[PDB]
């Protein structure tokens, strides 16, 4: 009653953190790529600014 | 007052769940955009590639 | 064990406001990325259709 609410609104709670964790393992994978692709992009800039006529 | 405090508790974990919903939008997009400009970077990789002397 | 219960779940509301904050941050700053490498993709694009 009070104690299922609360151990339901704990469930929940673990769940929102669990959640939360989830993104944020995401974001810094999609973060990781995005520097990946900065590189790639700089390269072939780089290589472009060297092969202009 | 323990009415008051579990539903101020219980409000404040629907606008957290509410808040982290959002951001997963936002995320799926960066995911999603980063998707996008890898296709792109890549492309342009090829036909540098392909059209080099 | 129920005042101290409740105690730490609202602690850990307070801590989970602040992780969605920073999450933002981040998101943000994300974006701001994203739409500064497509810009440089759109230049290199945009050039090799001038050049070709
Ligand atoms: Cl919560």
């Amino acid at each position: 009653q009070a104690r299922q609410l609360l151990s339901g609104i704990v469930q929940q709670q673990n769940n929102l953190l669990r959640a939360i964790e989830a993104q944020q393992h995401l974001l810094q994978l999609t973060v990781w790529g995005l520097k990946q692709i900065q590189a790639r992009i700089l390269a072939v800039e780089r290589y472009l600014k060297d092969q202009q006529l």
